[PDB]
């Protein structure tokens, strides 16, 4: 396949650092107080992205990272945009990330990448924390010098630079304020380049514009004079916002590429890819349509690239098997790890024991969440609930700030199906507006049913920002073993709103109302797309 389409992955990925090791592309994405933190995703082309390990296994910014109390938690909080890079002299994966006012540094050998075309085999990834630098680097991008120095941009309205210790833990020197906007206009966004003996650095205008920055002395620590990259660009895709952010990379061919994202809002926060050339006075330019747009289609930057993929695709039938959870999970919060486990043996499973008494599913720990991809995709849980105790609550969630589930109660000896909606979030805070409200009663489920429940999701994506439609999910049950499904309840209508910042995601949750001691088994998962 000679072109490629944009988006590239229509899963939200946000604040999205790109770097290149050999033949390998790798993608660093931003996740606020889902745990494990900080995906990295892998490429051969720059288009087709799997998930192959996260920089930050457990959240350690803090006691509430642990959803020790209800709302606000640490919503909102936790990973904001970060940086990633691979130091080729140690063989070493560096993460750093502000958080809440201090810097986290979490490391992973990379199993001798350097010497394997990029390659990391899977087993070698080992994600320690590793150091905190008493400074916020707000938006960071990180730098590893052509003489192993390393350097860290940040800073929101105007940009710093920072130099570390030679083992990256300590700070040593900042240059305040080498770049400030001429007209007062924001930029923030920092990713830092070291590019045939020049210093650049990328920031981003919110929402709608991106600069490169180049160092006028030739130093890392600038100054540094500016030029527009887009600009309030129109394309790829249409009621996503604008392009922006992102970082730019070179193809094993010496070709340059911005990757960008687009505010595709309900779904979230998707990479969308364009050529790059460099003008003969030393500055990249995008590669346009014949019209001025990013582009739908460009040639594909990789050719003849492997195809070649680690553990499960998205779309691929989860039955949690094994000892560890795919690259597609992450809890809402750090998980209570005594409340959990996958069960291994032949078919595997996940036992969820509930983890919280509350009537509120946003303080309710261990609610395990993943990304839906676009335009429209349904999510089915399957799973045995005859574990449940009076006063549980479980089932399937689209979770945001605005969510509707479907799922079972058990109250005294009955358990039944429902609809739920009205689940709200407060927007100013992040403390809970709503508990919900049942829209509709399915039926009173036997053990029979209660052993094998299917729960179906199927959500709409399609990107509505700055538009004053909302999208629509539908929710749907099986107790005949996933041969038929039965709507239940009306469409829920989802948000728009960027605040909250992560997408609409599917998950599966747990709690009671009464008391612990209930648990379910979720067998597995499948999305389709719709
Ligand atoms: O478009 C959705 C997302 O917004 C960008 O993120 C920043 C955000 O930008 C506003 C988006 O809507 C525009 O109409 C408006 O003019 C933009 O300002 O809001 C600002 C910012 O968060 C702030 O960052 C600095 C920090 O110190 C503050 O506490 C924090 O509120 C946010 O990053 C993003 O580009 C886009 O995806």
């Amino acid at each position: 396949a000679s072109t490629f389409t944009n988006p590239v992955l229509w899963e939200d990925h946000p604040a999205l650092e790109v770097f290149r090791v050999g033949s390998v592309f790798y993608y660093s994405s931003s996740t606020f107080a889902y745990s494990p933190g900080a995906p990295v995703l892998k490429s051969y082309d720059l288009v087709h992205w799997t998930p192959v390990t996260h920089s930050v296994p457990r959240l350690n910014f803090g006691s509430n990272y642990d959803l020790p109390s209800g709302t606000p938690g640490a919503y909102v909080k936790g990973i904001w945009a970060s940086t990633l890079r691979y130091r080729r002299s140690n063989d070493r994966f560096y993460w750093y990330g502000c958080v809440e006012g201090r810097t986290y540094l979490w490391t992973s050998p990379g199993g001798n990448a350097l010497a394997n075309n990029g390659e990391v085999p899977p087993s070698a990834w080992n994600w320690q924390h590793t150091a905190t630098i008493d400074n916020c680097y707000y938006d960071a991008g990180l730098l590893i010098d052509d003489d192993d120095t390393m350097y860290i941009a940040y800073g929101n309205p105007t940009i710093n630079v920072a130099q570390l210790s030679p083992d990256g833990t300590r700070q040593v020197r900042v240059q305040q304020r080498v770049y400030a906007h001429p007209q007062g206009q924001t930029v923030e966004g920092a990713r830092m380049y070291k590019i045939r003996g020049n210093y650049y650095i990328l920031v981003t205008r919110p929402a709608d514009a991106e600069y490169v920055l180049r160092s006028t002395t030739g130093s890392p620590f600038g100054p540094y004079e500016a030029r527009t990259l887009v600009s309030r660009i129109q394309g790829p895709l249409a009621n996503a916002g604008f392009a922006h952010q992102g970082g730019i990379v070179d193809a094993p061919d010496g070709t340059w590429h911005y990757v960008a994202f687009m505010d595709a809002y309900p779904g979230g926060r998707i990479p969308v890819v364009a050529p790059l050339r460099w003008t003969a006075d030393g500055w990249p330019e995008v590669v346009t349509d014949s019209q001025g747009r990013w582009g739908t289609s460009y040639p594909i930057p990789v050719r003849g690239a492997k195809n070649a993929t680690e553990g499960l695709a998205s779309t691929d039938l989860d039955e949690f098997r094994g000892t560890r959870f795919s690259e597609h999970w992450e809890w809402n919060h750090n998980p209570d790890t005594s409340k959990f486990t996958l069960l291994g043996g032949n078919e595997g499973g996940l036992i969820l024991r509930t983890a919280t008494v509350t009537g509120d599913l946003f303080a309710a720990r261990n609610t395990l969440t993943r990304r839906i991809a676009g335009p429209k995709a349904s999510g089915i849980f399957r799973l045995d609930v005859r574990g449940m105790r009076d006063g549980d609550r479980a089932g399937a969630v689209l979770f945001r700030d605005r969510a509707a589930y479907i799922g079972v109660w058990k109250q005294g000896n009955e358990a039944r199906i429902v609809m739920v909606d009205d689940l709200r979030l407060n927007e100013d805070g992040w403390r809970t507006a709503s508990t919900g409200r049942v829209a509709a009663n399915g039926p009173v489920i036997d053990t029979n049913a209660q052993q094998d429940i299917w729960l179906r999701i199927d959500a709409d994506i399609t990107p509505a920002f700055g538009t004053n439609t909302e999208r629509t999910t539908t929710f749907y049950y099986s107790i005949d073993g996933g041969r038929t499904y039965t709507r239940l309840g009306p469409a829920f209508a989802m948000t728009n709103s960027w605040r909250y910042f992560t997408g609409y995601r599917f998950g599966v949750f747990n709690f009671s109302t009464k008391s612990l001691g209930g648990e379910v088994k979720v067998k597995g998962f499948k999305m389709n797309m719709i």
